[PDB]
């Protein structure tokens, strides 16, 4: 098995901790975060999201312990003192937001690791890759970024899209759930004054760079895509309103024949398929990171149309850090 | 002044109320609607919404006494029966959601009214007009309707940017509030299955007919324009996200100048403009029927462009409706 | 197995249906209310509060066949028309909230059901019985009531209280999610005016019996107990505030010692104890219809304390109406 | 006129602003926090809970200019370079959470200015006063302190109760709105657990000093009350539940009258009185920190009883501290 370690233990550290659980191929053996180890359990064992944590979580002397196996907890503030080879990490999953360039995440190497992945995009030209849309192009790099949850939605339904009928130009939005960088009231937030705002009180505008990211993991679609986000006052899951020109002529039947066809062949398990009356609870836990809804849409005419797509915008970006992790320790 | 009567104490019954008290050109002088005077007192007195009545409410005898003004309160489950000219009314403002063709309203005009209008879309060929849109076109009927809050916001944006640069083709999302139809958990709703799911919990897509309504009030845009909606967890205002395909390349800039204009110009009052970092509780009272954000649309061309656009569903629209009823008195 | 009909499918109706599939001793066999097979095998498969139903759900022929089992499902607004013998119905579940006296209730006899059990308080003298109070007490009668969620709250942790340490007079508040019966925006609620208001935006204080309740299945503290409740934006998981004044005087270590005796004794599966810290969604889900918080309640004195108990007001209310058919079958 | 300056621009030093502004006896001349001045107008021009400034907002030239007075606008870390005799401020609003002892608090009047009066609960012995409570002890301190928002509901409740009919012992809860120490989803929080859990999902219980606080601005409560609080999802406004057993026997009705009775007299502007059916958000904007709410509470016999009672805890707390800073430089 793949040994892993997870440093930060924010909503995407513990999601992905909690999926790697039904994994045989990764185990979790280490977490860095700057919490104690019964406070560690404290958050694994209790989730207002996803319900109770499915097994057993203990505390024994500083260890924990989680279904029997012993997880190493450290609160190193400087990845380099990490000592990853004392555990026998492969790969670590990058989760804190603050190592999102090859200079600093590389620091996890120097401690011992032999790889690592980024839960965040990267800002420098460390690679992307999404699950669907390029994780074939992976040539052999140790610094890897899983893109952000809501590339991770578009860039799958944007290739099967294209593919079939060609994407002259399209604008997306985001509904997106509220987030952890959100305020419960107004608060101070001076990098981005709307996301200081009671985050339960408002639909928020919000900038999102996830539209011109599909264009790196899908160099056709570069130029082609850009967007923005409304944050809205829920918990978990998403969903992107994708409006597209089309270059041939497609029925809104064959956009969905094609969808679907997606989702039971090349992309079983990155891209769903749903002709039920959903809402967005219907798919807290998805791990699919992107499913179309067929009834939601709907066109103009034949090469201009509105598509939607939800996605759990915590659960199904962590369990593709997985298969990201997974791909390349391959 | 004109004398109004109120069939029906809903959520815009009661905000067309508190909307006439600054009015100087219309009294409402009756309502009708199966509520006890003492409990109309109580839901026009305090508003979860918009604060307390900026007034006096008391209950005299079955009279509702409002500023010194009785009114007079029925219970007709039937408007043949109102007998609105023993009160003078000139106009009603059928807001019931029950009477919206000619035959049901009409029995307001056999029961002593002059003229009628529906607070919402007619099911029917009864005209609507829209501040704005085609106000001018008003030829002396007897029953009209205001069309919906959606439509209001829509419609102005539309013709400001199609006069300007010509629209070939337009796809609208509406992420609107949570109404008075929806459901607190997830209850039966069977014209409309996911509009029973529980209000608060969920992004609920939902169906509206605004975008193609537009294209009555505005017939220049027949055709080129529909959308989807999607109901989210907040009380009150809801923004309209509208992408759209330019005939005349147009720059951000010039699409931002010609808005300005038309808020500050023709369409004063109707349409506003901002620049600043608003969140949708910064329209809570809101009487323009559609605001542009200015810093949160974003083009991908010159002829690609997605604009966004803020409204109170219940202030903007309830305004509207008693400048319909002005203008149709007129 | 006991053969069980489900008279009315509102959140009571479908969370019983869910927690009979993991009993086997239980077989729900038929459905009753005013929707179509296809619309409850909707309400059934996707819920906003407890997830996807565990299991499979299809319609074949107006029959809803659930994890491989016919159920029949009719729509009849009089229950002596059920023809419950049929199906072979021994005990019916009565969760219409409509026919909770015996001339109503036992329609269903007339109807070929052997015997009844009411999901909510009765409004006659038919009895009532709460689990770890007063199930002992059953007399073969053919008509119950399993009380309501709070009465199941609070008796069994009065029960422990009083049984050690002497209750001389109780007030308690429910800190209660919002409800079915509530409002998502001010409207009407003419037998309950603070009711009407806006469930997600308010706290609204509220009535309940449920405290002088108490005293009819324990009929020592009758006289002894009674209380309100406020009605907050959660959609599921409440919370009893009981304040006690104690003949005997007891620490509070002592109260907690007693508490977890119990929940590990004579009231196992009914009242549960923790020390961790929890929060309201921790109990979604939760069988036990009466958590102890034990590090939530505070003593001012050895005779003076508020003690701090919570309920999943849909699930343990669910599963005890189960306990009780099975009770009563025996 | 008193020249009053802010330290700390968060929900209490913006909403204390807001509330100087009605008042002729003092005026903010100067604030301090770590904030530019365009983005301190911005926060001061929008407020999610209480709607847009009434008034006029412009920055000029690094000076904040509200309804034509230019505020100082600083960002010292260390309040002893605050300067603030050059702007002649008389006393500092204290209202950043960090400097609640008297060595710390002393620094302002190193800085120049006279008096300080901590918007919060002091950390040493520095003296407390409840509006309603004990003003009339004021004695010429420099330093002071407004104690707590809960506090401020619950001390003059409990000085009619306790002067008309005696307290012998009380326990209270108040259900409380969120605020901006809590998270908006499952996130760290490390001295106080339940508080990290997401606010939106959840009833959480939490810790409270208040009802202890009592006994100090009250000292003939002193040892008789403590209680306890619930987060719930609203963004503002909270109720205390005060459960109290009576020396002198008295009805409802008694309670009630003498409740109404100081209202009207000796508490008038600090206790309210309503027998209307209020629910949370018809206290949005209260300038009372203590409103009764006549027809909620409920008592159990002439000596048990449960009394509630509201408060905006953002609006009344900010005015109360105010009428301190006029109390103090009288």
């Amino acid at each position: 098995t793949i040994k892993v370690g997870i440093n930060g233990f924010g909503r995407i550290g513990r999601i992905v901790f909690r999926a790697a659980q039904k994994r045989s191929d990764i185990e979790i053996v280490a977490i860095n975060d700057l919490l104690d180890a019964d406070y560690m359990a404290y958050m694994l064992k209790y989730d207002s999201t996803h319900g109770r944590f499915d097994g057993t979580v203990e505390v024994k002397d500083g260890h924990l312990i989680v279904n029997g196996k012993k997880i190493r907890v450290t609160a190193e503030r400087d990845p380099a003192n990490l000592k990853w080879d004392e555990v026998g990490v492969d790969v670590v999953a990058e989760a804190t937001g603050l190592f999102l360039t090859d200079e600093t995440a590389r620091k996890h190497i120097t401690a011992g690791a032999k790889k690592v992945v980024m839960t965040g995009p990267s800002k420098d030209n460390t690679p992307m890759f999404v699950k669907g849309a390029n994780f074939d192009k992976y040539a052999g790099q140790d610094i890897v970024s899983n893109a952000s949850c809501t590339t991770n939605c578009l860039a799958p339904l944007a290739k099967v899209i294209n593919d079939n009928f060609g994407i002259i130009e399209g604008l997306m939005t985001t509904v997106h759930a509220t987030t952890a960088t959100q305020k419960t009231v107004d608060g101070p937030s001076h990098k981005d004054w709307r996301g200081g705002r009671g985050a339960s009180q408002n639909i928020i505008p919000s900038s999102t760079g996830a539209a011109k990211a599909v264009g790196k993991v899908l160099p056709e679609l570069n130029g082609k895509l850009t967007g923005m986000a409304f944050r809205v006052p829920t918990p978990n899951v998403s969903v992107v309103d994708l409006t597209v020109r089309l270059e041939k002529a497609a029925t809104y039947e064959q956009i969905k024949a094609a969808v679907k066809a997606a989702a039971e062949g090349e992309m079983k398990g990155v891209l769903g398929y749903t002709e039920d009356d959903v809402v967005s609870t219907d798919f807290n836990g998805e791990v699919c990171t992107s499913v179309f809804d067929a009834k939601a849409g709907i066109a103009l005419n034949d090469n201009f149309v509105k598509l939607v797509s939800w996605y759990d915008n915590e659960t199904g970006y962590s369990n593709k850090v997985l298969d990201l992790i997974a791909h390349i320790s391959k």
